[PDB]
This record gives C-alpha cells, structure tokens and sequence, in this order.
C-alpha cells in the first residue's frame, strides 16, 4: 500500500512552481505556502453539529443565506494576511497543492511532488478543501449552522453566475478578475473552449443539461472513469482524468477567469482560482455532483473500495487554526460531515433525460467514407489538424444483458502536449450525416472532450469515453470498427496521441 499522504505542510512545503505559464506575469503570489504556528497536527474527529449544513442553489438564496455568506467572507477579507483562515490563505491552499507546493517525502519520495488535480483524488480532496472553508466562515460570523451556496449550473437559472457575485469591490463577493465578457447575465458554457460559440440562450441550455448527463451518465460509467484513474506515492508525471474533472469543471473555469490576464486569472488557473469566491461555490456543486451521481443508483456508480484511494490524506487548518489531518474514507458520507445540499423535491433533475436524441438513419449515410484503421496507422499521431481513425470494437451487437454488465470504453491514451497552456480537443465518433443535416454543440456523435487546465511539472494524460449508449444513438451497434475524430480546439499544435483502442470494461458491482 502506498497512499498519497500530505507531509507537515508547515514544514516541507515551497513556491508553487508548477501548471503557471507565464510566472513572470503572474497577478498573484507563488507563495503559497500555509502560515506556520508551531501546531502539532491532528486526527480527524466527526463533527458534533446539532443540525446538519443545507447548501443553497446561489441564485434562490434566501436574505439570510445571502447577508450570512456576504457578511462571511467580508470578514474572512478582513484577516490578516498570515491567518490561516483568511481570504488570502484559504486562497493558497489551492496553490499548495495544484501548483507543487508539496512532495511525497511522508511516503518516502521527497523528489516527486503531489498533484491532486487528474486523478481519484480530485472529488475527496475538494470535498475537505470546502468542509473546512465552510467551518471557518461559519465561525467567524458566529453562525453555527452556516451553509455555502453552490453554483447549479445544472439548471437553467442557474446557469448565469448569480447576480449575488457581481457589482464591485464593494461586494465582498466581487473579483474584478473575471471574463468581463461572461458576467453580463450570459449563460455559462460547460463545455467552453475559449471561444464564444454563436448560439441561442435555448441551444446553449439544452446542450449544458446535456453536459451534465454526459459527465455523470455517458460517459461518468464507473468510479474509474467518473472519479479519475489511480494515483499513488512513487508515481511522477497521469493517471486518467475524471468525466467531470475534464468537463464541465474545467468549462467553467475557463469561462470565468479573465483572458485578458496572463495566466486567465483568477479562475482560469488553479494557481489563482481561489481568489475568486464563485470558485468555492463552482466547487460546491462539483462536490454536489458526486452526490447525484451516487443517488443515480445506476450500475457502476459506487464508491472506490481501493485501500490506496481510502487511505490518502491531507492536512487542513480548521477553525480554531488547528492541523487537521483528513483522509478521502471519512468523507464519502455526507450525512457524517454534517452537510448536504438542497434539492429541488422533484420527481426527477432537469437534466436526467438530456441524452443526446437518437440519430435518424435517413439522416446518414452509409459509411463513415474512406478512412483507415489503427493498425493501418502509424503512431503516435499529432493534432496540428483534424485526425480520423477507424478502432476494431471488441465485439458487435451486444444483448442488453451484456451491456448491463460491461461498458464498452473508448480509451485515448498517452497524450502528449505542453501543458504551459490550456488544452482542448473534442471527440467524435461515428459521425456520417448526409450534408445539409442540421447539427448542434451536443449531438448523439459527441463523445465529449478531453480539456486541461494547465499543469505542467511536456506532460502524459489518459481518456476514457462511454459508447453503451453512443453507439445506439449513432445506429452503429452492429459495425465492427468504431470510426474516431479527433478535433483539436486550442493549444495541441504540439500535441501527440500514442494509442487509441476499444474495450470492454465489466460493471464492479
Ligand atoms: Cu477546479
Ligand atoms: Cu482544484
Ligand atoms: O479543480
Ligand atoms: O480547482
Ligand atoms: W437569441
């Protein structure tokens, strides 16, 4: 067993040196490393909370909800600079531990860093990361019950960052570092590429209902390809990047940081998101999201057993400018963290049926044309263009009964690129409309995107892409070859692919 395991983060930590392009232009700091008391760290206990924590949608926040969290984070402004809990340290923390604050000397590697970011560790980590930031504003405003908002781009209102955020710096929940583009009541993209599509307020929000299902249904299949792939001690730069890490989240990280910035602060880098409070709150309903995908209650969807997963820690400073120590087991129940979310009491979410629509036949044609396959191919291959492939299926026209016990997993693996930047390319499969046939951001030919903050230590990643469903809605279940494009969208003039291929991958019950 070889968990990742945060050391004394107030003893071996250093400047983030990692994923900031442009450090010369940097608007925040590189020192991201935590005020150091001379605290002993400790264990973790369960919270002893009378009630339990209900977060609000930000844009239906009662006047209370509003003025607490406003009154909150005011004050968390107000610390000083070097308070572990102040706005500023709470700030650094994601720095800390995106950008290379820390090694893996606890677990006898002192020259490999931790990344949190691409891999299992994401959900847990930022779940913690917001158990102790909500403690702390709670605390200083004296409100023993107090509860985040979460930003529910998964619904239409909710789509637009909420107008609690915006105005000046007179609000303490103003960032003047943000796209001044993206603020003006527009409707956020989840699945933005750092160009404003063209389309109507309706297209944009069916096609983020359809982002969500994609993220958590389509191509979320298991805990492997929803939480991210396994990372443990001794392993230097991915493994796999999560459905929602490399999706929706990243959209909306891009979407509010401010392009004019060097490095797209404050949201468009992990290195400065924390400075922009709609980060926490972005946060909070990918937290959420982790919940809804569990109480999907499809088959695949449950949480890692892996002792290595279970086993992997952090360290936090909480309320009272403690050192906690906390580890990913203890928060996969809600219910002992003393918080939730409110939901809408509904038969079902808004975006529960937002699978792609079935792809008429009179709307294709025959073929996929004239395209090779990948043993025809030579690898690696680079995305200064479009590049199109055909990938031998491991099998055809599964009963349902089989795709109930396996997915069949497009896998895009060894991915090479310059990770200074911000990298997209999109995926497409089995795409052969007849001209003329009207297409959308999110049709049933759209496996999804591979998109990356940057990270950079050239770096290696891993997709994985669900086709159960892909397949069926491209009429395509019977076809021995599963034909793959690849478009490449911003920052893969240097970008390398080194293997494509297809497989079956049994449903862990
Ligand atoms: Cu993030
Ligand atoms: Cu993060
Ligand atoms: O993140
Ligand atoms: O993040
Ligand atoms: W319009």
């Amino acid at each position: 067993l070889a968990p990742i395991t945060a050391p004394d983060i107030t003893s071996i930590c250093k400047d983030a040196s990692s994923g900031i392009g442009n450090q010369e232009g940097a608007i925040r700091t590189r020192k991201c490393c935590p005020p150091s008391l001379g605290k002993k760290i400790k264990d973790f206990q369960f919270p002893n909370d009378k009630k339990v924590r209900m977060r609000w949608p930000a844009h239906k926040g009662t006047k209370k909800q509003v003025d607490d969290y406003r009154r909150a984070i005011a004050a968390m402004r107000a610390l000083p600079d070097d308070d572990p809990r102040s706005f500023v340290s709470q700030a650094k923390i994601h720095c800390a531990y995106c950008n290379g604050g820390y090694t893996q000397v606890d677990s006898g590697f002192p020259d490999i860093d931790i990344q949190i970011h691409n891999s299992w560790l994401f959900f847990p980590f930022h779940r913690w990361y917001l158990y102790f930031y909500e403690r702390i504003l709670g605390s200083l405003i004296d409100e023993p019950n107090f509860a985040l908002p979460y930003w529910k781009w998964d619904e239409p209102k909710g789509m637009p960052i909420s107008n609690i955020f915006l105005g000046d710096a007179s609000n303490p929940l103003y960032d003047q570092y943000r796209d001044a583009n993206h603020i003006e009541d527009r409707i956020v993209d989840l699945d933005y590429d750092g160009k404003d599509k063209d389309i109507p307020d309706q297209q944009q929000v069916a096609c983020n209902l359809s982002t969500v299902y994609r993220d958590l249904v389509r191509n979320g299949v298991d805990p492997t390809s929803f939480f991210g792939g396994k990372y443990v001690a001794g392993d230097s730069p991915d493994p796999s990047v999560g459905s929602v890490e490399a999706g929706s989240h990243t959209a909306v990280h891009r979407w509010v940081g401010d392009p004019t910035q060097p490095n797209n602060e404050d949201m468009g880098n992990f290195y400065s998101a924390g400075y922009d409070p709609v980060f926490y709150i972005h946060h909070a309903n990918v937290d959420r999201m982790w919940k809804l995908w569990k109480e999907l209650r499809l088959p695949g969807h449950v949480d890692i057993t892996d002792p290595d997963w279970l086993n992997a820690s952090y360290v936090f400073y909480d309320e009272n400018k403690d050192l906690v120590r906390v580890y990913n087991k203890d928060c996969v129940n809600l219910d002992k963290l003393k918080y939730n979310f409110i939901e809408n009491s509904k038969e079902v979410f808004p975006w529960r049926n937002s699978r792609p629509p079935q792809r008429r036949k009179s709307a294709q044609v025959a073929t996929t044309g004239d395209v090779k396959t990948v043993e025809q191919t030579k690898f690696p291959v680079r995305l200064n263009q479009i590049f199109k492939v055909r990938v031998k299926r491991p099998a055809v026209n599964r009963t349902e009964e089989e795709k109930d016990q396996a997915n069949e997993v497009l896998l895009i693996k060894k991915i090479k690129y310059d990770s200074g930047k911000f990298v997209k390319f999109d995926v497409f499969v089995n795409d052969k409309l007849k001209d003329g046939v009207f297409t959308t951001p999110c049709d049933p030919e759209y496996a999804g995107g591979f998109a990356q903050i940057p990270h950079n230590d050239v770096m290696t990643s891993t997709a994985r892409f669900g086709l159960n469903e892909l397949l069926e809605d491209t009429n395509t279940e019977g076809e021995e070859y599963a034909t793959v494009t690849l478009v490449p969208r911003t920052g893969c003039e240097d970008l390398t692919v080194g293997e494509i291929k297809i497989e079956l991958v049994p449903i862990p019950k």
